[PDB]
Formats: structure tokens, sequence, C-alpha cells
């Protein structure tokens, strides 16, 4: 049968592994720095294992050449060199992650070596390019306009499992996570752009209704001005990506952004396992390490939205830890102590279940005028004993999109992502008769 | 073994009899009015099965004689006959139901008799009591004060499940559900007992905030100052029971209720299959039956909280078809021409999953002065192709009490009911380990 190479010990290698593995015409061979961690994906299957280090250019190109596809599910800066060993073994390759500029780069190099480089084809970016495109692309063919294109995604704890003072969990650091309501935002509104400062990004946060039984936030990311070029919607007014947390995120982590606590400057009260109460007395100034005086100091300090939200933070920070006798881990700055401790307590405990939520929300003008609303939704969550929601709605379209690489329904040579239909349908297609992994498309009434 | 005779047709008694005829020295007797009925609810299990009424005195002592105790599911109206049976044939009684007076009546008989008549076990009444009881038993024996006794129940879709103007599914009349927003509802509040009057209740709702993931709003029930002498908490300055539903509800309702909709005089408009636009118009006096002059005139006669939310309340109206040439079923008055149509649209559909969700919340001041916050609380979840969260969390505590009388756990005779540690302990501790139904308790940090 084909020969399919896997580069990767994330979670998500275990279902693309488990799933070709199933199919008795793929051979999988897993590679992964030790031959343990491989032998141990690929048990489950009974596939083959290696060692490999994929900065050895002569170990790359032997296993590569054993191989008919090659499935990076490593680091994105490792892509460039998978792809120059694919290149000069004439390999085909799929990964999950956004085009890089190393690989643009590589690109006349791909198209000559007449190999196919599938790229994003995960989560996001993937299943949301293959809902976005179909619409679009439906709205366009019957003369409509795209006049607002809105866009929310997060993965989360399922709503039993959301009990900590972020109903978030990590797998498994948490400093981006922290960071991200400090970033900029770039985005379309009302025929403008708009942009939001770093500082002001915080309050910007608000409530996003999708489903009733849900509390979501959202706050927009980095840049959705490029999905204007990459959808084709010069006609969008509004155009706006983002990420959907629950209710209390925010302003949790404003009043931790008050007390200091994101500031990653090297700083001395951080560089040894001093309780938390000492650590924040010399930190936030306080009298004492009493709770009372620990509170003062924040008090004096945070802008509270009123007394529950005071109450509500005030009793996670206790929760944390941060009033009381624990030792910090010693990482020498307020930001990566407090991303110790976060990560240490808000970690997926074995009966619990994650989430993933995605919802399109489309704004169109028909050509005789008349306007209506679409929506796309997906909500998946984790399997107790099985694969999360995060594992599978990556792993499953990489295994879809390189079984296509495998047999040509996708049809290079290039370096391709799901851009349009033809690419598009058959993925969509059989993500949800193989794995009942689909979006609810929905007109608003 | 012990002969068990089961009355009901309700889809609580499913789980009941299947895991009590799975005990091997219990033999389940299932009757219900039609002999199929309960030759289908045995089948799974191959119990016995019989046809039977339950207002002929004679065929009733028949067969509760021929068992050890009867499990009665119907109608709580109907318990007095039972009991009445129960008394002349000395068999003991399991009900899930609230004590009524017509029960309080008989209470002499029940002792003289020497038999055991145990009720109020299955959610609510049932486990919210166990778990009542337990903690504020706790506070009491270490010199506590129950200051504040809140406690907040609502069996709901799981939220991936609530995609309706409701957030709510029937199963299956709607009347009830809907008038509840137009009762009065009376409490303790800050050492004062408050009151509410029907038409302010409204007004009452508000988030309530159990776990980041969920969007709960609550409002309190028609009497909870009940709770002060049946928990003897004298000393408690604010005590609560209430319900919840998800973020949307009470508007929703408010709107129809500015509508007229849920008046119950008989109304000609509502008495023949007209279509659904055509009685709206009749009925709000609008200009048409257009989407336009509909809108118009209900914008006329509500009050919106915002643009959103009167967005929201006439999509909704639109998804139900109210501005549409779907038929009324004709009831001849508004309320329940309006129920059928929510009767008929939001049922449970077979790959969804129903969630009961219950949360005790206790404000303990202790001798020295010090206060507490203590939580109890359960999420339990409906099991596709299995039970519903809201048949089984009834329908296990039922099993569990009913084998207690068999095994004279629970020691009679009496009317008896969860009230107290030593009937309440063996069956959260039974519940927990059998079935993994028990609160979580938890302190607030």
């Amino acid at each position: 049968g084909k020969n399919v190479l896997l580069l990767g010990s994330g979670f998500v290698a275990q279902p693309v592994i488990d799933t070709l593995a199933a199919n008795d015409d793929i051979n999988v061979t897993v590679a992964c720095r030790t031959l343990a961690n491989a032998q141990a994906l690929a048990k489950p299957s009974g596939s083959k294992a290696i060692s490999l280090d994929v900065t050895d250019d002569s170990a790359l190109d032997k296993v590569l050449a054993d191989n008919d596809v090659v499935i990076s599910l490593i680091p994105y800066t490792f892509h460039p060199n998978v792809v120059k060993s694919a290149i000069r073994t004439k390999t085909d390759v799929v990964t999950s992650s956004y085009i890089s500029p190393a690989l643009r780069e590589l690109e006349p190099e791909i198209v000559k070596a007449g190999i196919t480089v599938m790229n994003e084809i995960g989560l996001d970016p993937g299943i949301d390019h293959l809902y976005a495109v179909k619409t679009i692309d439906e709205v366009h063919r019957a003369g409509g306009k795209l006049k607002s294109f809105l866009s929310y995604c997060g993965g989360l704890p399922a709503p039993e499992d959301s009990d900590n003072p972020l109903g978030y969990k990590f797998s498994w650091s948490s400093r981006g996570v922290l960071l991200a309501l400090r970033n900029s935002a770039k985005y379309w509104k009302d025929g403008k752009i708009e942009t939001v400062s770093s500082e002001d990004l915080m309050a910007t946060a608000k409530p996003y209704f999708i489903y009733p039984g849900y509390a979501f936030v959202c706050y927009p990311n980095r840049d959705s001005t490029l999905f204007k070029d990459l959808y084709h919607i010069p006609e969008a007014e509004t155009v706006i990506r983002g990420t959907l947390r629950y209710q209390g995120f925010p302003e949790f982590v404003k009043a931790l952004v008050d007390m200091g606590m994101l500031k990653d400057d090297a700083n001395e009260i951080f560089s040894k396992p001093i309780a938390w109460n000492e650590a924040l007395k010399q930190y936030l100034g306080a009298k004492s390490t009493s709770k009372e005086d620990l509170i003062a100091s924040i008090d004096s300090k945070a802008t509270w939205k009123d007394d529950e939200d005071r109450e509500r933070i005030l009793s996670g920070f206790a929760w944390l830890g941060l009033f009381s006798d624990a030792k910090i881990t010693p990482r020498g700055n307020a930001l990566d102590t407090l991303c110790a401790r976060l990560e240490e307590l808000m970690q997926y405990e074995d009966n619990e279940r994650d989430m993933v939520v995605l919802q399109h929300k489309f704004g169109i003008e028909w050509a005789d005028g008349t306007t209506e609303t679409r929506t796309s939704t997906l909500v998946d969550y984790g399997k107790v004993g099985g694969y999360s929601s995060m594992a599978a709605t990556v792993g499953y379209p990489v295994a879809i999109a390189t079984k296509f690489v495998l047999d040509g329904t996708i049809k290079g040579p290039g370096l391709l992502a799901p851009y349009s239909p033809e690419i598009n349908d058959p993925i969509m297609k059989e993500l949800k008769d193989k794995y009942g992994i689909y979006l609810k498309e929905k007109t608003v009434a």
C-alpha cells in the first residue's frame, strides 16, 4: 500500500496515526526524536516507529525517500527543513500550519520538484477556511455581496469542567493565553479599518452570543484584514476574526494586569522559592502577608466592575494560592512565575472534556437588495479515554488531506491550501461522513 | 427474592425497572393501564408486566398483596389510592412526590398498619434535601449558624443542544414552564420576608453564576419560606429556592406577555386552523399579515431591553413561524395555541442530551464570628441511546430508597421523607458509589 511518515509527538499525532493505520493499505511510520515516544505513539496501532533528528539532512532524506508523503506535525520553524528534504526526495508533504515566509521562498522549487505540499488544513487554519470559502462562493455565485464576515473560535473546557478562575485549562503553557488580551488588533468595521492598541484591547472584550447555554466573551485577533484578499471579499464592510473565552476571563486578566503580574521584567522578588504571600507583599508593597493587607494593596491598584466581580476575582486569587504560604516556582519575573502557578493548577484531569467552538457569521446583501444573515457553527467535545476535540479537529482534516494527496484527489504539484471549493468540497464531505465533523449552516430567521 | 411493583409509564419508569430488575434477588412487575406499555417497559429486562386500573380498589389490592413494596410513579393525586391499598394489604410504598394533604390525613393509619411510605426521594424533592440537610447538620454540629441558604435547580438542554428561542426543550408540555414567570414568589432576604407579585416576577430574573461555561438566569420559586422549618434554620437571614433557565428565556417570555400571548381567555381568533400570521394580525390589530406590519404592532406593545434583544426575540418569533402561513393548532385561546406551537417545535431529537443542574449555596457564620460560603453542585447530562438526566436523577434515588425499604436500611413504619442524616447518609453514599451521582462540595476560597 501507501507509506505515510508522521513527524510529531504532540497529542495531535495520536488520532492521525490511529485513523490512518486503521486503513489496510496505509503503512504509517512514526518519527520523533526518541525511539520510545514513537514506539508508544505507534504501539496502539502496531505502526512502524523510528527516532529522527529533523536537522540532520541525511537522516531526514533517508526516511522521506522511504515514504510517499510526510505529515509534519512538528513546530512550524522546522517545516522548511522538511520541505527542503521533500524537494530533494520528491516526497509530498501535509501540514496544519499557516504558510510561512520560509515556505514561500521555497515555492518555485516545490513546483519544479513536482511535489505537493498541502498546508493550513487543521482546525484554525483548516476547517474554518473550508466553510468560509463555501458560503462566500455560494453568495458570490448567486450575485450576492458579502457585507459582513464575523468569525470566532475558542478551545475551552466543556462547561461542566470549567470551574476554575479563568474558565480555561492549559495543555500546557499559559503565557500566550494570558498575553493575548494585551495584543493590538486590526479589522474592518462598517467600511473602515479599526485598530485597537495593546492597552485598549481589554475594554473591547464583550459577550458574544452563539447558543443560549453558553456564556462566551470575545476579543478580536491581531489582524483580520488579511481575510479580504484571502477570501476575495473586497465588498465586505465588516471583517472580524476573534477568540472565544468564557465570561469572567478578561476581568480576571485585567485585575492581574493592574497588579503588574503580566510584567516579564527580571525581578528578584521572583528569583527564589519564597511563599506567594511574601512575593505579593514585596511586589505590591503590601503592609504584610496577611490576606487583608494583600487585598488592600490590590484594591488600591485595581478598577473593579462591581462588588460581585471583585469578590469573584479575589476568591480566584485565593483559590490560586496567591494569598498563601505555597512556594512560588522561582522563574525570576512576575509573568512567568504567575504562568507556572496557572499551569500547575489548571490542567485537564482524566475524566474531564475539552471543547472546540467555531462560528462564522455572514451578513449578505443580495442583488435585489434583500439582506440575510447566515451562521455556520461547530461545537465539538473531547472524549474521555479517547481524543480531545483539540486533537481530533486538527488531526482528522490532516488525515483526510493526506489520503487525498496520496490518491490524487488533491491535485498538485505546488504549495497548496484550502482556498477553493475544488480542494475544499471533498474534505468537508469526508470530514462529515467519516467523523461526523461539520459546521451547522443556518439562516437567521 | 423480593417482589417490587412499579406503577407508572413515564420516562422515569425505565431506569428504575432496569436497575432493579438487574438485581437477581428482585422481581419487578410493571403495571400501567395497558398491558402492552408494561410489556414494553418490562421487555428490556424481561420483567413481569400487567395492566392495572389504580381506581379499582380490588384490582389494586390484588397486585399490592403479591408484592413487598410498590413504587408509585403515577400522578400524585393517585398516591392516596395506592396508600389506602397499601394500608389494607400491609405493603410498603415509595414515591418521589411531595407529601400531600391527602397523605397526611392517612398518616395515623399508615403508622397503625405498620407500613413504611417513603416520600420525596427523586431529584427535587430528594437529592436536594439529602445535601441540604448534610451541610446544615455539619454546620449546626460545629456550633455554626446558617445565615444564608440559596438553592437553584433547572432541567435544561445540554448547551450544545440549546439552540432554540427559549434555550429550553419540552417533554412534553410547555404551559407550566411559560406561566412560571407569572407566579408570585415569597422568600427570606436579609432578615425579612420579600414577596414578589405575578406582574413583578419577570423583573426579578437575573444572571446566576455557577461555572464560567454556563449562561444561567434565575427566578425565585413560589414559596421558599417553608425551608426554615423543614431544615430547622431559624437563624437564617436569607432563604431562597429558585429555578435556572438559560440567558434570554425571561426576555422572550416577557415579549410574549406584552403581546397578550399568555392569556388563556376563550378567544375566537384561535378557534380554527388559520395561519399564524392571520391569527396574530387579528390578535395584535396589525395592518396586515406582512412581517413588517406584525412587527410594527409588536413594537408598539413591547418594551425591549436593547436592539440586540429585540432582534433576537423577533428572530425567535420568525423561527417559531409566528409570522408565517403555518396553521395554528386551534386551541381556542392564545396561550394554549402558543403552547402547542412551542411543544411542536421544541422537543428533544434523538442525538440530543438533556441536563440537570442543582446548586446549594450556604453562607455560614461560625461561633468565633468567622464567615464562610460553601457550595454543593450537581451537573448531570443525559446519555444518547440511554436515560435522560431528568429520568436518571429521579429514578436512581427512588430505586435506592426502594432497596433500603426492602432490606430495612430505611426503618419504619411511617410516612417518611429524607430529612435526617440517618435516612439520608446511606442514600447519598449509594447514589455516589453505584451511579456516580453526587453534589461536589466546595468552600468558596
